[PDB]
């Protein structure tokens, strides 16, 4: 396939920004024979998070059109089809995760599980029903396990914030940003997001 | 087919930045019975300005890394592409343009017009062999019956600015500039366009 030329072909697509096009050299790159060179491991993270995140953000508007009827059946509509692309990617992405990246890992399973519980963590914004709770859950179990694998060799501070965020607590924000301290974008962050909750 | 539904859709679109989903909107208004109110007319240029504008800008930054050799087969075959995606936008534009817009017009008429010399330059910019004249005075003829439109009921000095480039002149975007300071972001803009040449 040219592993390689997959990995110097996203490059090219992150610095023409189309992103669409960078998850997907990623992609295919990932689902080779994995262990994710530095680089490429960021470069997965970097193109499906510019990628999922804009769904999320054009998601975000057009629901809050939705609510403020036929401006709603007209934006529910849309909705529909927005989370879709955006299903589709964090589904995409999912399967790379627990499929070929997390199974094959030290600080790297926590960068990995991290990211698992986040798109899982994007399909619970964004699920239904019961199927909320199935997901929602599944967020859980994979943040907490990172979480679990900080303690550990130690992204950790990193999942402290999504992690902690995950729960909307405030309390896990200060521990995290705590330990931080007496360690001397990611420290102000979570401080910051305590001016918040 | 609901003119306005599709109107109020581009306005929605827009909103949630998916400016291909809005040419798309725009585009069905436009074939569909002419003379697009002015929200119409501007949404629909602000829509296909970001969809092409974001491939020109591709184009430059992959054209560039393409030149500084198999690294480069790669990416004249990603460039081949870009090129591909934006031809397909000015046709796209250009039709709308030509065969409903342009021929279904006051001032309106300098605008447009100046968009099918705007299309036609990107095609220029773009186009290879015997093809690029036939493109490159294609545009000149559009951006010069606008051009002399400029002197009726008169955009026109945005046109000045653009048609200037074209030639790349100096003089008319001086000209341009020194009858418009005896009509006392656009002015400043070729002004400061003559500090470059």
């Amino acid at each position: 396939m040219d592993k390689n030329e997959l990995v110097q072909k996203a490059k090219l697509a992150e610095q023409a920004e189309r992103y669409d096009d960078m998850a997907a050299c990623m992609k295919s790159v990932t689902e080779q024979g994995a262990e994710l060179s530095n680089e490429e491991r960021n470069l997965l993270s970097v193109a499906y998070k510019n990628v999922v995140g804009a769904r999320r953000s054009s998601w975000r508007v057009v629901s809050s059109i939705e609510q403020k009827e036929k401006k709603q059946q007209m934006a529910r509509e849309y909705r529909e089809k927005i989370e879709t692309e955006l299903r589709d990617i964090c589904n995409d992405v999912l399967s790379l995760l627990e499929k070929f990246l997390i199974p094959n890992a030290a600080e790297s399973k926590v960068f990995y599980l991290k990211m698992k519980g986040d798109y899982y963590r994007y399909l619970a914004e964004v699920a239904a029903g019961d199927d909320k709770k199935g997901i929602v859950d599944q967020s859980q179990q994979a943040y907490q396990e990172a979480f679990e694998i900080s303690k550990k060799e130690m992204i950790r501070l990193g999942l402290a914030l999504n992690f902690s965020v995950f729960y909307y607590a405030c309390s896990l924000a200060k521990t995290a940003f705590d330990e931080a301290i007496a360690e001397l974008l990611i420290m102000q962050l979570l401080r910051d997001n305590l001016t918040l909750w």
